[PDB]
């Protein structure tokens, strides 16, 4: 399923020195986000740092949201994941997309400018209206 | 997209002293869940505690599920996330919604009664039936 | 919503000694994945290990993806979660499904052959095409 989404470039390196996010294949679920940084950031074991993307999106349709996730190789092999675990992007959010990078592992890690550091999917979402009722119709 | 969802209030403070979950805007993807507690819970670095919501939902439609996620500010700034990372709520689950709160950071944190401590989205889900086949048609 | 999905068994114990993933009920959102191991793996506090499933899927439809998540009991009570937090499976991925198991807690844990160790949902996904614009129309 395809959707055109408005994007505003906030840093002039985005789309040039720091490529715009892209799907690798026609069958890819997510697209990689790149770190928009002036210099490398050394991230010690256990620490968190806020990484800018240099861009803003406006999903606009309230039936859609985005989720930011770790990349599997970074997470598994290096312990480089998200400090908020999963990032939820609202349809009406127009600010810069930010990435909370958390080193959950035991080795220091260098986050490099332009590096694909996380990924993002767009999923349909449903807004619930609660209907209060008295009765309906936690090894493993 | 909108859906009416049955909710049963299990604690009489929910909808009163502890507001029912609500979307902040018409464009919000998720709604915040509040801690249904009698007193504050001090959560030491590295520990996990089970927080009640005081409510039960019945999604009922097997084409829908919910996912509980950390709130980004709590996760990034305070290390307050979910012990199970992401909570998956089944359409036929009618028990109390529970929140596994994990302090992944280095500072103690007070979980307060009524505090918005996590969030939840409703997403369409597909149930797979596996079709066994011999052949089809893991820095970063 | 239902979808037939092609699966290739890579280990002859899968579907025999190690049951194929199944939904517990007609209302379940996710299905449990079992560890395809020759012997138990002891996973020390803080460590990560790669667990095979002994199977490959081909979702094939680019409007669908899968997400691997921790099981809530394992995550909350034992700290057994995913090293990449959430696993994203692309529609065109035809390799073995692998599970990055991370012990985030304080006690050693034995991963047993055949054990339900994680779960997986199938969700609709949307592929974005970015439309560059000058202007559109981060306690808690
Ligand atoms: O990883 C993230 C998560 C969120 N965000 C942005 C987009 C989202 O729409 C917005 C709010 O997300 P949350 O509701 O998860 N954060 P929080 O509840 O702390 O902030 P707010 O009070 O604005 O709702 O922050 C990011 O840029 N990166
Ligand atoms: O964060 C959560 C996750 C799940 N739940 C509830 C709702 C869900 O439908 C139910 C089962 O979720 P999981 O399958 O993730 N947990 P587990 O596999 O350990 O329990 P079960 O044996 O019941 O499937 O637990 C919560 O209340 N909070
Ligand atoms: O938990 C996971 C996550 C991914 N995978 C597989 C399926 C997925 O389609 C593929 C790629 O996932 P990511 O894009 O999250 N990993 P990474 O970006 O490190 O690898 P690649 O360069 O192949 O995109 O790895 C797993 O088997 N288990
Ligand atoms: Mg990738
Ligand atoms: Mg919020
Ligand atoms: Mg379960």
């Amino acid at each position: 399923m395809m959707k055109k989404i408005d994007v505003k470039i906030l840093d002039p390196r985005v789309g040039k020195e720091f490529p715009l996010p892209t799907y690798a294949t026609s069958g890819s679920a997510g697209l990689d986000l790149r770190a928009c940084l002036n210099d490398a950031v050394e991230l010690a074991p256990g620490d968190t740092t806020l990484v800018p993307t240099g861009l803003a999106i406006h999903i606009a349709d309230p039936s859609l949201a985005a989720m930011m996730l770790p990349r599997s190789g970074l997470g598994h092999k290096h312990g480089i994941v998200l400090g908020n675990l999963v990032g939820l992007i609202d349809s009406d959010y127009q600010g810069q997309l930010m990435i909370s990078v958390w080193n959950r592992g035991q080795d220091s890690f260098t986050i490099q400018p332009g590096e694909r550091i996380a990924q993002m999917i767009f999923v349909p979402v449903v807004q619930a209206e609660f209907n209060l009722v008295e009765d309906f119709d936690f090894r493993q």
